[PDB]
């Protein structure tokens, strides 16, 4: 056992293992093991991230119900983001027609109504609030459910479902098929409807002949609904609770909001996207990474926070700084699976705080910041409350 136990991280609150920035800053590429699957290489550097997304002698395809090193016990499931050559740079393509950096910008005067609107609410009710149910949590989902085309009518039955995936099996799994069956149905609609909606417009996406079959369609469709929920979520309100942490930050952007979109990537990179690192990676082919030679059938795992704060890259990489001339952060990932929800992601924190910093200027924690609770869960850090006052 020359490698430590992964069982080494805590997400107490937003904090980083002090692990991954020694190995960084000294061991290219250090070895860990896994507590389910073998060991595995964990890259931590800029420039190791940077390859483990871009170097084809990487593939992800050949970890489908494969034994390799995890955080679960749970065993992945052909999705956009387990493919590789020909089958990704083929289904992304398609998609990517319908899902454009201009649909999703469109999306912005809703997103505004829509921020508008729950601290409107929120405002109504009276303070102590707290903004992870009374406004963000809800925020993406009422968004992700405009950008799809799902009807005001079924909307808040929708939430029934997307929200009965966190607590069983024999009401997840309900819910599982009862949203499978719902998307599928409502596709059907849209190719009625020629609609200019993002169901409407996969259907008729089409690069020469080739086109998406009803369970690309539907297996695309789902897996925006759950890439878009529970991470724009947890991207907002921790965003928040960091930004309340540091007030310095806030009258910079309160008394100046020509810097919202600067400081959303630099409030991404700053902030851990996870508690554990990544989705391990298998080397198909014998490839030199960072220091160390990951032999073909060896696994390794990208920590982004410390890719997004190496000191290689980032000059004061530790402190908040809304100003960079440059920010080629890792948060929204690299290569040909750069996050195809990124202009929504901006589009909607942008708007989260656009609104909130100004809408509520005296917005101040309830409760001291070292009482603010975190959830024992697992993945992404989440907010069990945040606590408001104004
Ligand atoms: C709001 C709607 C969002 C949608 C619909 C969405 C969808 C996706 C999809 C489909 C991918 C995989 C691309 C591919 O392999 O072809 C992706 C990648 C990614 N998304 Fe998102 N995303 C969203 C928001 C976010 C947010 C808020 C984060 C926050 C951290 C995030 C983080 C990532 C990361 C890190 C990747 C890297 C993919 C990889 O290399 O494995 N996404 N996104």
């Amino acid at each position: 056992g020359k490698a430590c136990p992964y069982p080494f991280a805590e997400m107490e609150r937003l904090e980083i293992h002090p692990e991954y920035n020694r190995l960084r800053d000294a061991g290219e590429l250090g070895r860990v093991l896994m507590p389910y699957g073998g060991e595995t290489w964990l890259a931590t550097s800029w420039e190791d991230v940077a390859k483990v997304f871009v170097d084809p002698r990487f593939s992800r395809s050949a970890t489908l119900g494969k034994d390799v090193p995890r955080v679960l016990p749970a065993i992945q499931q052909p999705v956009i983001m387990l493919m590789d050559p020909p089958e990704h740079t083929r289904l992304r393509r398609l998609a990517t027609k319908a899902l454009t950096s201009r649909r999703m910008e469109a999306l912005r005067p809703r997103t505004q109504e829509v921020a508008d609107d729950l601290i409107d609410k929120m405002l109504a009710k009276g303070a102590p609030a707290d903004l992870m149910e009374d406004f963000a949590l809800p925020l993406p989902i009422i968004m992700i459910c405009e950008l799809l085309g799902v009807p005001i009518e079924d909307q808040t039955k929708f939430r029934t479902w997307s929200d009965q995936m966190l607590y069983s099996q024999e009401v997840v799994m309900a819910a599982g098929q009862s949203l499978y069956l719902y998307l599928s149905e409502l596709i059907a609609e849209r190719r009625k409807q020629d609609t200019n909606d993002l169901l409407g417009s996969l259907v008729r996406a089409r690069d020469k002949d080739d086109r998406l079959s009803e369970t690309e369609l539907v297996g695309f469709a789902v897996t925006l609904l759950i890439a878009g929920y529970e991470t724009t979520a947890n991207a907002i309100g921790n965003s928040v609770y960091t930004l309340l942490t540091h007030p310095e930050k806030l009258a910079e952007l309160r008394k100046d909001l020509s810097l919202i979109p600067k400081a959303v990537d630099e409030l991404l990179r700053i902030i851990p996207i996870a508690k554990q690192a990544s989705w391990v990676r298998m080397a198909v082919e014998d490839v030199e990474l960072s220091g160390t030679i990951v032999k073909a059938g060896e696994a390794v795992a990208i920590q982004t926070h410390s890719a997004n704060t190496d000191p290689k890259v980032y000059d004061h990489p530790e402190e908040i700084d809304f100003h960079r001339t440059s920010n080629p952060h890792m948060s929204l990932g690299h290569g040909a699976h750069h996050c195809m929800g990124a202009q929504l992601v901006r589009v909607e924190m942008q708007t989260a705080l656009g609104s909130l910093i100004s809408r509520i200027p005296a917005l101040r924690f309830a409760v001291p910041e070292p009482r603010i609770k975190f959830l024992r869960g697992r993945l992404v850090p989440s907010l069990e409350a945040l606590p408001l006052t104004w």
